[PDB]
């Protein structure tokens, strides 16, 4: 298990891929659900932050902060583990596996549900994400030699509201936006 630099070809497709996958089978359904892009700014602000190795958000993702040029706000999920145990399925999964917790009729979680809500994100369509080594993670002491993942959303969701609007996939796309798998695309937002 090596850990990926934030250019290599395999991760950066894994990120968006599995991002997209999640975002594609979502239930119920999602009428606005963005296709989702690799963006390499968004990678480098996740490499500085993951860099220092802290079990706590990246304390410039809002105003009067603006680490991206083109984001008012940005998103994050933080996943923390052992490098065995890493990869970038596994922590995305570990994100999204906390919809068990989350009720959509009424918004309710039970435990922990702001990485789920931030991965089906329907208004978030750019991602970037990186991972360290990291022999010690402020605020998890237990952790030594640990891999500490970090992806970071443009623009940002968890807003009080629900992650998506549902409804039939596709049927509420911004401008006439095509649909792939269950997506809005447009290559003017795709563009990487
Ligand atoms: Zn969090």
């Amino acid at each position: 298990n090596i850990l990926p630099d934030i250019e290599n070809e395999d991760f950066i497709k894994d990120c968006v891929r599995i991002h997209n996958k999640f975002r594609s089978e979502v239930k119920p359904t999602a009428s606005d659900m963005l296709y989702m892009t690799w963006d390499p700014a968004l990678a480098q602000i996740a490499k500085a932050w993951a860099s220092n190795c802290q079990f706590s958000h990246n304390t410039r993702l809002k105003p009067p902060h603006k680490l991206h040029p083109n984001f008012t706000s940005l998103g994050e999920n933080i996943w923390t583990g052992s490098v065995p145990i890493f990869s970038v399925s596994s922590a995305i999964t570990n994100w999204y596996d906390e919809i068990q917790d989350y009720d959509f009729k009424t918004r309710i979680c039970k435990k922990v549900c702001g990485h789920y809500t931030q991965v089906v994100w329907a208004d978030s369509y750019k991602v970037g994400c990186a991972v360290q080594f990291c022999p010690k993670v402020s605020g998890f002491d237990a952790l030594s030699n640990g891999a500490h993942f970090i992806c970071n959303y443009g623009p940002g969701g968890n807003y009080p509201t629900w992650p998506y609007k549902r409804g039939a996939t596709c049927s509420a796309c911004p401008n006439n936006d095509k649909c792939l798998d269950n997506l809005c695309v447009n290559r003017q937002r795709d563009q990487v």
